[PDB]
């Protein structure tokens, strides 16, 4: 069996065992993929977190704002997977916005320097990651990013909403590039998942609306249905979708109430 | 293995071996599913087409406009799959619109009697298949219909575009009903496929504009599609459909998956 | 001054003085438009209602399901407005769904005859009115229908939601036909208005608030679209809902 | 009247007489509006240009990346219009992307410094103009910004497409802030118009085919040489005739975005 049997897949964004990335990595492994992980800040500790996966996997450092990590990244990856092998899969699960662009902070009070850093990490970095990895990607491959539906405004999400609108744009253009390698590019738009990144009456009402609107419910504490949706895109069962967004959100975005 | 291993699935809409429904059925059978097939009008002929599938599947008659067939459907289905068994999957791959409502024929000249029948078969029937069959679906099941992106108008497709807009709306409401059974409901928005459904409309426009426009409309897909589109090849859409029938999209209902090469995400 | 100064405008859909169409007509007449009105079933009663408007307007019978009514409409309208005169504007503010397709009746329990009737009246008729009327419209003219955002499923609205999705599709093909005459076609997606038809936290989502008792903001939007001030928008939807549709909460 | 009779409206973005801001301001003055104009770099020649408007109007300098222009903006406006007088309208008609993110330059080779610059100016400044000007806006006012439908990717527009997507998100959050003041915020997504910014973005031949393409898809047709249907739409949203719409987008594109072909 194995939905992802034989596939070599890069997975960024594990920071804890609650990380959406951690769960994509797990399910991908249960499904036959061989993975290469990347980690941003506390490599020593991410290494421990990743020790908890069903199988071992190289772990490389990637600070998505660091030019040098980006230039060296294709090279380091081939070393890890064995020269003469390419990636079949890439998962961008990275995101950041300064606190001032975030929750209770006045929307107008977030300075551009702060807005720019968050756009850098959350939006521009999807393109730079694709730039780095596409030369080492096989035909029939799949790049997947993580998205939270920015098509309407809402409390707290603030300038991250903006960064996700930009990310959706970037996705459409990356797909144009990836098409040349016979590679798909897509976003999974997830419901709220109880994560290190997630984290008063505003937020609660906002997050309660998923389970309510979703004809099949939504569980903020279960990352697996979103993980499976990501693998679905990494697999050969969505061969004809690109520059697109799959909604893994219990159907919530299709229901007014 | 078997993406659809052990799953029992109803596939409607086979009329020729080049039907999207034919190719959904076959990929499904290749992936371990056991099928029930429904066919509309020329059953003797359809059985001959369905004989060409790699595995046995029983073939029931279903005129979507016939209240008795829909009434009898659930029972006839359970007869075929054995009592105490239920479907995990249902494929609606059916569509009709009179000549009047399509192609070279002026948009304003389609009488409502014709549009009505088009929308009956093409949009309403989605809800009525769900009504008939949800009673015999397992939790975690999946209903899947076929769409052609109606978000923008376009030459020739005319009143079928109006049908598909309605379908998309029915799909969101069907998702609400189905959610109570642990069942998903989604559509696949396929790019254009060399099926036989567009044929007479194509033949009629041969000399005129929108014979040309249809060709240009059609050929724009591969142009926009950042990974290309190939109208002779139905298997990328059959796969996407199976993907939705499987357990690998457990969090999506009321929704539309575009199997179109990325075409709808690009302006050119 | 007078946004609609000199325009000649057909308004359908008045049944009471709470009707969106009544308010569209009042505002339009306040802005210098001269109107032709159409009424469905209760014409003596409707004349009673339309006497309450600032000015006079011929009142013509139109059952949108009656085909001989459609065939005669344009001739009847040209007698109303006089020889050599044309319509600058058409307002379609008609809708209907059997109770079977709505509210509390289980979605699945609506017979197709009921659904098909609601669709004929609420969506196809936008096309047949456009058909009947475009040959007597001026270039620069404007056809406007009423919408309620069916992009997402919702309680109660049920099969009207479907009829509206249909309507949105028809508008876009109506726009292709209308452009052949230099005419625009659009829809106004309104927030809920306490109307005959009939009609909680819309005011919530709306950044500028929403008053279900106030038809005027929507009537005004319809008028902006009949005017020369949106000369480059067609096959489109303008949202007169206080911005509600652009906010998750 | 005078669609805009007696209204005080600020218009940014005039650089030449083929500018979309130039036509908005001209139409606005034709409709009875009293204006205050802002200009970016070439202020002396912006003054020559605005001398070509139907009525004279105060010109202020505003570089949207200059925090002190923004801090003083309100004061200089009130002083331009007289104390105790507030604005009814704000028009954001400004954008920039460095060439690296902007045509045949590969999409992947745009340095984030260049992209961040274009986003600052094309998207972020919409919010920063609202923050500065809302404290001097009357209830019932309108803020309007300029858009180009970025819902689908396309050749040439590149990272500017990404900026517009962000703008659209920004617009909906400004609507939230503006609402508290009784003020609307909305974008006009226009079809292509031949402005300094269009050139650029060979040259002549791609334009003729864009002119042709857009015109065909548009049910009411499209003339890239004529800004006045777009200026009118902006005046419509500045007027009292669109009182129930914010956080939104009005397409003045001849309907082209509604048609596949
Ligand atoms: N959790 C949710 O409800 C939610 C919903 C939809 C989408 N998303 C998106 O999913 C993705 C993963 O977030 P999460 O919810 O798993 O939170 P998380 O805390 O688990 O992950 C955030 C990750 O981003 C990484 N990161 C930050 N800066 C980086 C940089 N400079 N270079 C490389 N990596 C960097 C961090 O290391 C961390 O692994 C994000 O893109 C997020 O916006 C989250
Ligand atoms: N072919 C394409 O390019 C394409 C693209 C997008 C979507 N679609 C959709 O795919 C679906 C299948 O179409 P296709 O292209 O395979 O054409 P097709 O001719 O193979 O299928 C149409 C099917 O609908 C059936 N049908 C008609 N009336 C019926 C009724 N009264 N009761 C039961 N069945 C009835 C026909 O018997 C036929 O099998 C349709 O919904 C169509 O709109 C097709
Ligand atoms: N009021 C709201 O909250 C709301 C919101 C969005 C859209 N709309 C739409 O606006 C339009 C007007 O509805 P309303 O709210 O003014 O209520 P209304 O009851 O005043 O309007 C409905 C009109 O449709 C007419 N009609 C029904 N069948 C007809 C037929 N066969 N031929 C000709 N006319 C026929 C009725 O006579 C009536 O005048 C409808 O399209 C409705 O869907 C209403
Ligand atoms: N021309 C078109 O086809 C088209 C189509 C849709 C939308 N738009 C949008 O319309 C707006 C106006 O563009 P245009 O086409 O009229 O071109 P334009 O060149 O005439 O005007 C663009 C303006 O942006 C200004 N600008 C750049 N950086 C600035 C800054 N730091 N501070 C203040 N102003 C700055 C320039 O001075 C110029 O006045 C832009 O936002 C553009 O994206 C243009
Ligand atoms: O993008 C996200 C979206 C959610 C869902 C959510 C949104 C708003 C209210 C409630 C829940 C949860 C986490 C998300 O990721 C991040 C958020 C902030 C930062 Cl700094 C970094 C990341 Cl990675
Ligand atoms: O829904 C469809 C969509 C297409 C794609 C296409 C559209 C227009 C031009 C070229 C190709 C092709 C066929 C489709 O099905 C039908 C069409 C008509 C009838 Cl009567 C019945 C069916 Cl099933
Ligand atoms: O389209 C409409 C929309 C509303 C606003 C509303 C929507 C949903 C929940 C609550 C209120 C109100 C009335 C509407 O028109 C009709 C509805 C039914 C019938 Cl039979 C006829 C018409 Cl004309
Ligand atoms: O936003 C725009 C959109 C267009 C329409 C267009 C798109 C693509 C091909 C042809 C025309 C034209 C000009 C636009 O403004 C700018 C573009 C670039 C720069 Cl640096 C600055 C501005 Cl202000």
């Amino acid at each position: 069996t194995g939905l992802l049997d034989g596939k070599r897949i890069l997975v960024s964004g594990i920071i804890t065992d609650s990380s959406i990335a951690f769960h994509i990595a797990r399910v991908a492994q249960e499904q036959g993929a061989q993975l290469v992980l990347t980690g941003f800040d506390r490599l020593r500790l991410i290494q421990r977190i990743t020790d908890r996966l069903p199988a071992k996997a190289p772990l490389l450092e990637l600070d998505v704002q660091n030019e040098e990590h980006l230039a060296s990244l294709a090279g380091r990856v081939t070393e890890a997977i064995g020269a003469g092998n390419k990636l079949d899969g890439v998962v961008h699960s990275i995101g950041f916005m300064p606190q001032t662009g975030m929750g209770i902070n006045p929307f107008f009070d977030a300075p551009y320097a702060d807005v720019s850093k968050g756009i850098h990490i959350s939006a521009y970095s999807y393109a730079s990651m694709a730039k780095a990895l596409l030369p080492i990607m096989n035909p029939g491959g799949s790049i997947v990013g993580m998205d939270f539906d920015p098509s309407r405004a809402m409390p707290a999400y603030n300038w991250m909403t903006v960064a996700k609108s930009a990310l959706e744009s970037v996705n459409r253009f990356v797909a144009r590039e990836a098409g040349k390698y016979g590679v798909r590019s897509n976003l999974v738009a997830a419901g709220p998942i109880r994560t290190l990144a997630m984290s008063g009456a505003q937020i609660q009402l906002l997050e309660e609306g998923w389970d309510q609107r979703a004809p099949i419910g939504w569980n903020m504490k279960d990352a697996t249905p979103v993980a499976k949706t990501v693998c679905a895109l990494l697999s050969d069962w969505l061969p004809a979708t690109t520059g697109d967004i799959i909604y893994a959100d219990g159907g919530a975005h299709t229901q007014l109430l």
